[PDB]
Protein backbone atom coordinates (compact mmCIF):
# COMPACT_ATOMS: atom_id res chain seq x y z
CA UNK A 1 0.00 0.00 0.00
CA UNK A 2 1.36 3.67 -1.30
CA UNK A 3 1.47 6.13 1.37
CA UNK A 4 -1.40 8.94 1.19
CA UNK A 5 -1.81 12.58 1.65
CA UNK A 6 -4.80 15.14 1.59
CA UNK A 7 -5.67 18.02 0.85
CA UNK A 8 -8.98 20.45 0.24
CA UNK A 9 -9.14 22.06 -3.51
CA UNK A 10 -12.16 24.07 -4.62
CA UNK A 11 -14.36 22.66 -1.19
CA UNK A 12 -13.39 19.11 -2.15
CA UNK A 13 -11.43 16.37 0.29
CA UNK A 14 -8.57 14.92 -2.01
CA UNK A 15 -6.70 11.30 -0.57
CA UNK A 16 -4.23 10.50 -3.20
CA UNK A 17 -0.89 8.51 -3.28
CA UNK A 18 2.38 10.58 -3.03
CA UNK A 19 3.61 9.91 -6.62
CA UNK A 20 0.72 11.95 -7.53
CA UNK A 21 1.79 15.83 -7.31
CA UNK A 22 1.07 19.32 -8.61
CA UNK A 23 -3.02 18.86 -8.14
CA UNK A 24 -4.67 21.31 -9.77
CA UNK A 25 -8.41 21.81 -10.89
CA UNK A 26 -9.59 21.50 -14.23
CA UNK A 27 -13.62 20.31 -13.88
CA UNK A 28 -20.31 12.73 -11.96
CA UNK A 29 -17.13 13.83 -10.36
CA UNK A 30 -14.84 16.50 -9.71
CA UNK A 31 -11.13 16.15 -12.30
CA UNK A 32 -7.91 17.23 -11.53
CA UNK A 33 -4.34 17.86 -13.73
CA UNK A 34 -1.51 16.04 -11.79
CA UNK A 35 2.07 14.65 -12.52
CA UNK A 36 2.54 10.99 -12.08
CA UNK A 37 6.13 10.43 -10.86
CA UNK A 38 6.19 6.63 -11.17
CA UNK A 39 5.40 7.13 -15.37
CA UNK A 40 6.43 10.61 -15.84
CA UNK A 41 2.57 11.27 -17.60
CA UNK A 42 0.51 14.24 -16.94
CA UNK A 43 -2.66 12.86 -15.64
CA UNK A 44 -6.12 13.36 -15.37
CA UNK A 45 -7.35 12.36 -11.69
CA UNK A 46 -11.42 11.64 -11.48
CA UNK A 47 -12.71 11.47 -7.67
CA UNK A 48 -16.10 9.79 -7.98
CA UNK A 49 -19.18 11.67 -7.07
CA UNK A 50 -21.92 9.57 -4.19
CA UNK A 51 -20.47 6.46 -6.20
CA UNK A 52 -22.57 4.26 -4.03
CA UNK A 53 -25.71 6.16 -2.98
CA UNK A 54 -28.11 4.40 -4.59
CA UNK A 55 -28.63 1.02 -6.67
CA UNK A 56 -28.43 2.60 -9.67
CA UNK A 57 -25.87 4.76 -8.99
CA UNK A 58 -23.86 2.00 -7.50
CA UNK A 59 -24.14 -0.21 -10.41
CA UNK A 60 -23.14 2.68 -12.78
CA UNK A 61 -20.15 2.72 -11.10
CA UNK A 62 -19.57 -0.79 -11.26
CA UNK A 63 -20.47 -0.41 -15.33
CA UNK A 64 -17.44 2.44 -15.88
CA UNK A 65 -14.86 0.70 -13.81
CA UNK A 66 -15.22 -2.54 -15.85
CA UNK A 67 -15.71 -0.27 -18.87
CA UNK A 68 -12.16 1.40 -18.67
CA UNK A 69 -10.28 -2.18 -16.94
CA UNK A 70 -11.31 -3.82 -20.56
CA UNK A 71 -10.23 -0.89 -22.79
CA UNK A 72 -6.56 -0.91 -24.30
CA UNK A 73 -5.93 0.59 -27.71
CA UNK A 74 -4.53 3.44 -28.77
CA UNK A 75 -7.14 5.29 -30.13
CA UNK A 76 -9.29 4.60 -26.98
CA UNK A 77 -9.54 5.95 -23.54
CA UNK A 78 -7.78 3.87 -20.86
CA UNK A 79 -6.76 2.98 -17.48
CA UNK A 80 -3.39 3.94 -16.11
CA UNK A 81 -4.34 3.11 -12.67
CA UNK A 82 -7.67 3.08 -9.82
CA UNK A 83 -7.40 3.46 -5.74
CA UNK A 84 -8.87 4.10 -3.05
CA UNK A 85 -7.73 5.12 0.76
CA UNK A 86 -9.85 2.28 2.46
CA UNK A 87 -8.05 -0.48 3.46
CA UNK A 88 -11.08 -2.65 4.07
CA UNK A 89 -14.44 -3.31 2.11
CA UNK A 90 -16.13 -2.08 5.86
CA UNK A 91 -14.43 1.32 4.93
CA UNK A 92 -14.46 1.45 1.30
CA UNK A 93 -16.45 4.80 0.53
CA UNK A 94 -14.72 6.79 -2.38
CA UNK A 95 -13.26 5.59 -6.13
CA UNK A 96 -10.53 7.39 -8.10
CA UNK A 97 -9.47 7.07 -11.79
CA UNK A 98 -6.73 7.96 -13.53
CA UNK A 99 -6.36 8.44 -17.40
CA UNK A 100 -4.01 10.58 -19.41
CA UNK A 101 -4.31 13.86 -19.47
CA UNK A 102 -6.27 15.31 -22.55
CA UNK A 103 -6.68 18.81 -22.77
CA UNK A 104 -8.13 19.57 -26.53
CA UNK A 105 -11.54 17.95 -27.94
CA UNK A 106 -12.01 17.59 -31.73
CA UNK A 107 -14.02 21.36 -31.54
CA UNK A 108 -11.29 23.29 -30.15
CA UNK A 109 -9.13 22.02 -32.81
CA UNK A 110 -11.71 22.09 -35.86
CA UNK A 111 -16.51 26.27 -37.86
CA UNK A 112 -13.53 25.27 -39.65
CA UNK A 113 -13.19 22.82 -42.53
CA UNK A 114 -9.95 21.10 -42.82
CA UNK A 115 -7.73 19.72 -45.64
CA UNK A 116 -8.12 16.43 -46.87
CA UNK A 117 -5.25 14.73 -45.41
CA UNK A 118 -6.01 15.35 -42.08
CA UNK A 119 -9.71 14.57 -42.57
CA UNK A 120 -8.76 11.34 -44.06
CA UNK A 121 -6.35 10.05 -40.90
CA UNK A 122 -8.89 12.05 -38.17
CA UNK A 123 -11.85 9.61 -39.34
CA UNK A 124 -9.36 6.56 -39.74
CA UNK A 125 -8.12 6.72 -35.97
CA UNK A 126 -12.23 6.95 -34.92
CA UNK A 127 -12.79 3.57 -37.16
CA UNK A 128 -9.77 1.97 -36.08
CA UNK A 129 -11.13 2.38 -32.41
CA UNK A 130 -14.39 1.47 -33.36
CA UNK A 131 -13.55 -1.55 -34.97
CA UNK A 132 -11.75 -2.64 -31.63
CA UNK A 133 -15.18 -1.48 -29.61
CA UNK A 134 -16.99 -3.21 -31.86
CA UNK A 135 -15.31 -6.69 -31.50
CA UNK A 136 -16.26 -6.47 -27.78
CA UNK A 137 -20.05 -6.02 -28.40
CA UNK A 138 -19.65 -2.83 -27.08
CA UNK A 139 -21.62 0.20 -28.25
CA UNK A 140 -20.61 3.59 -27.77
CA UNK A 141 -23.73 5.41 -28.12
CA UNK A 142 -22.76 9.06 -27.75
CA UNK A 143 -20.09 9.91 -30.55
CA UNK A 144 -19.90 13.61 -31.50
CA UNK A 145 -17.10 16.03 -31.47
CA UNK A 146 -16.92 16.76 -27.14
CA UNK A 147 -16.25 13.13 -26.98
CA UNK A 148 -13.30 13.10 -29.53
CA UNK A 149 -10.09 13.93 -27.56
CA UNK A 150 -7.34 15.40 -30.07
CA UNK A 151 -3.85 16.53 -29.67
CA UNK A 152 -0.86 18.93 -31.20
CA UNK A 153 -0.30 15.97 -33.62
CA UNK A 154 -3.69 15.66 -34.71
CA UNK A 155 -3.70 11.99 -32.97
CA UNK A 156 -6.93 10.90 -31.72
CA UNK A 157 -8.79 9.09 -28.54
CA UNK A 158 -12.47 8.01 -27.98
CA UNK A 159 -13.94 8.76 -24.52
CA UNK A 160 -17.11 9.59 -22.58
CA UNK A 161 -18.89 6.24 -23.54
CA UNK A 162 -22.71 6.30 -22.77
CA UNK A 163 -22.61 4.93 -19.66
CA UNK A 164 -26.48 5.60 -18.75
CA UNK A 165 -29.93 6.92 -20.07
CA UNK A 166 -29.61 10.79 -21.02
CA UNK A 167 -32.57 13.13 -19.67
CA UNK A 168 -35.24 13.88 -21.89
CA UNK A 169 -34.43 17.92 -21.09
CA UNK A 170 -30.68 17.13 -22.24
CA UNK A 171 -31.97 15.72 -25.76
CA UNK A 172 -34.83 18.80 -26.59
CA UNK A 173 -34.64 21.53 -29.03
CA UNK A 174 -31.16 22.71 -31.05
CA UNK A 175 -28.86 20.82 -28.89
CA UNK A 176 -25.42 19.06 -30.30
CA UNK A 177 -26.53 16.31 -27.94
CA UNK A 178 -28.88 15.01 -30.39
CA UNK A 179 -27.48 16.15 -33.36
CA UNK A 180 -25.15 13.32 -34.14
CA UNK A 181 -27.97 10.28 -33.33
CA UNK A 182 -29.00 7.64 -35.17
CA UNK A 183 -32.90 8.28 -36.59
CA UNK A 184 -33.47 4.76 -35.38
CA UNK A 185 -32.33 5.44 -31.60
CA UNK A 186 -33.67 9.44 -31.58
CA UNK A 187 -37.02 8.42 -32.54
CA UNK A 188 -36.86 4.54 -30.40
CA UNK A 189 -37.43 2.90 -33.96
CA UNK A 190 -36.68 -0.19 -33.08
CA UNK A 191 -33.66 -2.39 -31.05
CA UNK A 192 -30.54 -0.44 -32.15
CA UNK A 193 -27.08 -2.37 -32.69
CA UNK A 194 -24.04 -1.28 -33.09
CA UNK A 195 -24.58 0.48 -36.32
CA UNK A 196 -25.98 3.39 -34.64
CA UNK A 197 -22.16 4.56 -34.52
CA UNK A 198 -21.08 4.48 -38.00
CA UNK A 199 -24.34 7.28 -38.28
CA UNK A 200 -22.53 9.69 -35.99
CA UNK A 201 -19.01 8.79 -37.91
CA UNK A 202 -20.58 10.37 -40.67
CA UNK A 203 -22.39 13.08 -39.24
CA UNK A 204 -18.91 14.14 -37.64
CA UNK A 205 -16.99 13.51 -41.17
CA UNK A 206 -19.41 15.05 -43.02
CA UNK A 207 -18.88 18.75 -41.12
CA UNK A 208 -14.81 18.41 -40.87
CA UNK A 209 -15.28 18.51 -45.13
CA UNK A 210 -17.95 21.35 -44.95
CA UNK A 211 -17.22 23.09 -41.57
CA UNK A 212 -21.03 22.87 -40.58
CA UNK A 213 -23.18 21.19 -38.73
CA UNK A 214 -24.90 18.52 -41.07
CA UNK A 215 -28.47 17.43 -39.61
CA UNK A 216 -28.33 20.90 -36.66
CA UNK A 217 -32.20 20.39 -35.79
CA UNK A 218 -34.07 22.82 -33.87
CA UNK A 219 -36.49 19.52 -32.03
CA UNK A 220 -36.61 15.41 -32.83
CA UNK A 221 -38.90 16.36 -35.76
CA UNK A 222 -37.21 19.22 -37.56
CA UNK A 223 -34.28 16.95 -37.29
CA UNK A 224 -35.95 13.98 -38.83
CA UNK A 225 -37.22 15.85 -41.73
CA UNK A 226 -33.41 17.56 -42.27
CA UNK A 227 -32.38 13.46 -42.45
CA UNK A 228 -35.52 12.71 -45.15
CA UNK A 229 -34.45 14.91 -47.26
CA UNK A 230 -30.78 14.12 -48.06
CA UNK A 231 -31.40 10.36 -48.14
CA UNK A 232 -34.91 10.13 -48.62
CA UNK A 233 -37.91 8.43 -46.84
CA UNK A 234 -37.75 4.79 -46.55
CA UNK A 235 -39.46 2.44 -48.26
CA UNK A 236 -41.46 -0.92 -47.52
CA UNK A 237 -38.24 -2.82 -46.52
CA UNK A 238 -37.41 -0.87 -43.56
CA UNK A 239 -41.11 0.02 -42.70
CA UNK A 240 -41.66 -3.31 -41.75
CA UNK A 241 -38.70 -2.93 -39.56
CA UNK A 242 -40.38 -0.26 -37.09
CA UNK A 243 -42.00 -1.53 -34.21
CA UNK A 244 -43.72 1.22 -33.07
CA UNK A 245 -47.02 1.36 -35.25
CA UNK A 246 -47.64 5.11 -33.93
CA UNK A 247 -43.68 5.82 -35.90
CA UNK A 248 -44.39 3.99 -38.70
CA UNK A 249 -47.85 5.94 -39.30
CA UNK A 250 -45.85 9.43 -38.80
CA UNK A 251 -43.28 8.56 -41.47
CA UNK A 252 -46.06 7.70 -43.31
CA UNK A 253 -48.17 10.98 -43.14
CA UNK A 254 -44.98 12.40 -44.83
CA UNK A 255 -44.59 13.14 -48.85
CA UNK A 256 -42.09 10.65 -49.97
CA UNK A 257 -38.69 12.08 -51.47
CA UNK A 258 -35.58 10.59 -53.40
CA UNK A 259 -32.24 10.63 -51.79
CA UNK A 260 -30.19 13.70 -53.13
CA UNK A 261 -27.01 13.66 -54.87
CA UNK A 262 -24.23 13.61 -52.46
CA UNK A 263 -21.91 15.45 -55.19
CA UNK A 264 -24.18 18.01 -55.64
CA UNK A 265 -24.44 18.69 -51.55
CA UNK A 266 -20.24 17.91 -50.68
CA UNK A 267 -19.46 20.50 -53.63
CA UNK A 268 -15.62 20.04 -54.31
CA UNK A 269 -15.06 16.98 -51.86
CA UNK A 270 -12.76 14.09 -52.63
CA UNK A 271 -14.64 11.90 -54.85
CA UNK A 272 -14.08 8.69 -52.39
CA UNK A 273 -14.96 10.83 -49.43
CA UNK A 274 -18.20 11.06 -50.95
CA UNK A 275 -18.30 7.59 -51.71
CA UNK A 276 -18.08 6.68 -48.32
CA UNK A 277 -20.38 8.91 -46.67
CA UNK A 278 -23.27 7.48 -48.96
CA UNK A 279 -22.23 4.12 -47.39
CA UNK A 280 -22.35 5.50 -43.92
CA UNK A 281 -25.20 7.75 -44.18
CA UNK A 282 -28.14 4.80 -44.51
CA UNK A 283 -31.60 4.68 -43.61
CA UNK A 284 -32.32 1.02 -42.88
CA UNK A 285 -29.33 0.46 -40.64
CA UNK A 286 -29.45 -3.58 -41.55
CA UNK A 287 -27.43 -1.65 -44.66
CA UNK A 288 -25.32 0.80 -43.02
CA UNK A 289 -21.24 -0.04 -43.94
CA UNK A 290 -19.03 -1.45 -40.69
CA UNK A 291 -16.00 -0.30 -38.97
CA UNK A 292 -14.24 -2.93 -40.35
CA UNK A 293 -15.69 -2.63 -43.84
CA UNK A 294 -14.66 0.99 -43.90
CA UNK A 295 -10.98 1.06 -43.05
CA UNK A 296 -10.57 -1.32 -46.14
CA UNK A 297 -12.19 1.58 -48.13
CA UNK A 298 -10.09 3.21 -50.53
CA UNK A 299 -10.37 6.83 -49.06
CA UNK A 300 -7.85 5.44 -46.36
CA UNK A 301 -5.19 3.94 -48.47
CA UNK A 302 -2.57 6.02 -47.06
CA UNK A 303 -3.23 4.77 -43.72
CA UNK A 304 -4.96 1.35 -43.75
CA UNK A 305 -2.56 -1.58 -42.22
CA UNK A 306 -4.81 -4.58 -41.84
CA UNK A 307 -2.17 -5.84 -39.48
CA UNK A 308 -2.11 -2.93 -37.29
CA UNK A 309 -6.04 -2.78 -36.89
CA UNK A 310 -6.16 -5.10 -33.77
CA UNK A 311 -9.61 -6.74 -31.98
CA UNK A 312 -10.58 -6.71 -28.58
CA UNK A 313 -10.53 -9.52 -25.86
CA UNK A 314 -14.10 -10.90 -25.43
CA UNK A 315 -15.78 -8.92 -22.55
CA UNK A 316 -18.40 -10.12 -20.87
CA UNK A 317 -21.55 -7.81 -19.74
CA UNK A 318 -23.70 -10.48 -18.26
CA UNK A 319 -24.17 -8.33 -15.08
CA UNK A 320 -26.39 -5.82 -16.95
CA UNK A 321 -29.04 -8.39 -16.90
CA UNK A 322 -28.37 -8.96 -13.05
CA UNK A 323 -30.61 -7.28 -9.86
CA UNK A 324 -28.11 -6.68 -7.16
CA UNK A 325 -28.05 -4.77 -3.48
CA UNK A 326 -26.45 -1.75 -3.15
CA UNK A 327 -23.72 -3.46 -0.91
CA UNK A 328 -23.28 -6.06 -3.44
CA UNK A 329 -22.32 -3.53 -6.03
CA UNK A 330 -20.41 -2.08 -4.07
CA UNK A 331 -18.19 -5.43 -2.82
CA UNK A 332 -18.30 -6.28 -6.84
CA UNK A 333 -16.50 -2.52 -7.40
CA UNK A 334 -13.92 -3.37 -4.38
CA UNK A 335 -12.85 -6.42 -5.73
CA UNK A 336 -12.25 -4.33 -9.31
CA UNK A 337 -10.43 -1.79 -7.67
CA UNK A 338 -8.10 -4.01 -5.45
CA UNK A 339 -7.32 -6.61 -8.60
CA UNK A 340 -5.77 -3.69 -11.28
CA UNK A 341 -2.75 -4.31 -12.59
CA UNK A 342 -1.08 -1.37 -14.62
CA UNK A 343 -0.16 -0.87 -18.04
CA UNK A 344 3.72 -2.18 -18.63
N1 LIG B 1 -8.00 18.71 -19.06
C1 LIG B 1 -8.82 17.91 -19.25
C2 LIG B 1 -9.86 16.92 -19.48
C3 LIG B 1 -9.19 15.53 -19.60
O1 LIG B 1 -8.00 15.41 -19.34
N2 LIG B 1 -9.97 14.43 -20.01
C4 LIG B 1 -11.44 14.56 -19.97
C5 LIG B 1 -11.98 14.09 -18.61
C6 LIG B 1 -11.56 12.64 -18.34
C7 LIG B 1 -12.02 12.20 -16.93
C8 LIG B 1 -11.68 10.75 -16.64
C9 LIG B 1 -10.59 10.45 -15.80
C10 LIG B 1 -10.28 9.13 -15.49
C11 LIG B 1 -11.06 8.09 -16.02
C12 LIG B 1 -12.15 8.39 -16.85
C13 LIG B 1 -12.45 9.72 -17.16
C14 LIG B 1 -10.02 12.51 -18.45
C15 LIG B 1 -9.50 13.04 -19.79
CL1 LIG C 1 2.90 6.54 -4.10
CL1 LIG D 1 -5.76 6.47 -22.59
CL1 LIG E 1 -12.63 5.34 1.01
CL1 LIG F 1 -20.14 18.04 -29.61
CL1 LIG G 1 -14.99 -9.93 -19.47
MG1 LIG H 1 -18.59 14.63 -23.30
Amino acid sequence: RPTFYRQELNKTIWEVPERYQNLSPVGYGSVCAAFDTKTGHRVAVKKLSRPFQSIIHAKRTYRELRLLKHMKHENVIGLLDVFTPARSLEEFNDVYLVTHLMGADLNNIVCQKLTDDHVQFLIYQILRGLKYIHSADIIHRDLKPSNLAVNEDCELKILDFGLARHTDDEMTGYVATRWYRAPEIMLNWMHYNQTVDIWSVGCIMAELLTGRTLFPGTDHIDQLKLILRLVGTPGAELLKKISSESARNYIQSLAQMPKMNFANVFIGANPLAVDLLEKMLVLDSDKRITAAQALAHAYFAQYHDPDDEPVADPYDQSFESRDLLIDEWKSLTYDEVISFVPPP
